[PDB]
């Protein structure tokens, strides 16, 4: 069987107005923790990879960063983080939160080891999706409940690598 | 430099592990399913041993884990969200990583979470951590064997001996 | 839906977990020390039962992978191989796949030596001839559960194996 | 110590249009590509790389720690029958990426193949083959790009050395 295309994608939010909005969430970033002297930014794979990659370099200060890999079911730790966590400035980076079913679990598990502060970074947020009262801190795009890829955002692990965000569009 | 001498004989870990499994089969007897599960290494004889002898719909499962900091090695596979959940432990002495694995179970919401030791130490305890069934309760002794290792050997002892 | 059947009785499983201590403990003889691998689940009752028998200065751990889709990691061991005499301990073989796999892994960290003993074979299950050092049972293949091996996750506590009457 | 700019972040950037340039060359019959990094040093690299990757690109990545090397994470994504891409920050002894390659070799892909942004010949210990390089450099002290000094500096956006 030959499988033609069933689908393709048409950019939503383009390469150079994330570079945009990463400038003004660094902006945001950087102004909260003035007072803060080391960072530790803390990215789930796989999804926060290329977000994080971006926006660490534009944070100012001692920036160390890490990752942890969890599943989506109760939350399960496939990988925990390398770093202690008990005492430190602790943001987490993700790239979308929809339900925040994920992103609340991960938060009450980690301020469990008392950070000294914990916030909550995501580039696009889909408000109408919401499940669970999760607070984020710093907010990049609010988009519709769309179909979307791109820039670490995966459809049946595709797309992940694309520059932008796209939604995927039937024929 | 150092021996070993016995001080609880296999024969009576094998007594107290059937008085243990009375209490837990007491205790879940009204329970649809039990999950049953031990931190590596040291629980991994304790819990082969005391897993034949519980009744009805058993699941086991491990974790491997390493203040308030915690590093999960290894998460359990099984569900935990509303499943009766028994953590099975060789000793407590501190409870300190107990009580920071205890925490975190508790956020999956189980619809129950028990702990039982093989041994405990009271003496040593360093956190608040509630304890459900303990076979054996003993003074701060330095001892290995039934899984307790000193230096990663003695797991494999079939008694707990003092070092000596 | 099911029930089961006694297949091998837990007394018959201690009299053979004697033969094996016997073999493993007579090809060690000249071993300094035994670092024993036991995959997670289904190689923990056996485990637990067999190195209780076995001499020397034994040390165990574990690993959890995924079963042959790829064989992935899920925990690897927490000790050195390295220089290391090896023994993986497993419940069961049947392909053969996944056991494979992992004694490739395990080759690769330059072990002194490297044996694999398994309590159950299922040899006319074999797709891949993975050498076996130390055997328990040889058995035809049926639906198995009990000492470690499970039905859906269940039964796994069994003290003796059983077969699932479906 | 202080930093110094070696590799600035215009350098690097040119630089990966070329690597891209090779890699898809390399790989226009892929039917699927699958880009494997190892944590934490290779994350920037990978996200820059893999953004002018062009075809289906699928990333994933391991935590491995050197002593042998042990697997704390495992890739996601299935390796066999595929085309593989390992995506390294830098080469020196070539010791673990040896070891990485030898371990996915045993899933048999379809091939498989590493490229580096930067390597240090001059510090091979061992024979690893090394299909695209990206600066070929003495063995200065460096930092940035993903590489760290004590778990720092990898959010520079160039390569740094490190004078003392």
């Amino acid at each position: 069987y030959f499988q033609s295309m069933k689908h393709t994608t048409e950019v939503m939010i383009t390469a150079e107005e994330i570079d945009q909005k990463l400038d003004i969430l660094a902006e945001q970033i950087n102004a909260h923790y003035a007072d803060s002297d080391r960072l530790l930014m803390v990215g789930l794979l796989k999804g926060s990879v290329v977000f994080m990659a971006d926006l660490c370099r534009r944070i100012k200060g001692h920036v160390e960063i890490d990752f942890m890999s969890v599943s989506s079911r109760d939350v399960k730790i496939l990988k925990d983080v390398q770093s202690e966590i008990q005492g430190r400035d602790v943001l987490i980076v993700e790239d979308l939160i929809d339900s925040g079913n994920t992103l609340n679990k991960v938060r009450d598990m980690l301020l469990l080891r008392e950070p000294k502060s914990l916030a909550l970074c995501t580039l696009l947020d889909k408000p109408e999706r919401r499940e669970v009262d999760v607070p984020v801190d710093f907010i990049g795009f609010t988009i519709p409940d769309e179909f979307i890829v791109g820039y670490g955002i995966d459809y049946a692990e595709q797309y992940r690598n694309l520059p932008y965000i796209a939604k995927v569009v039937p024929l």
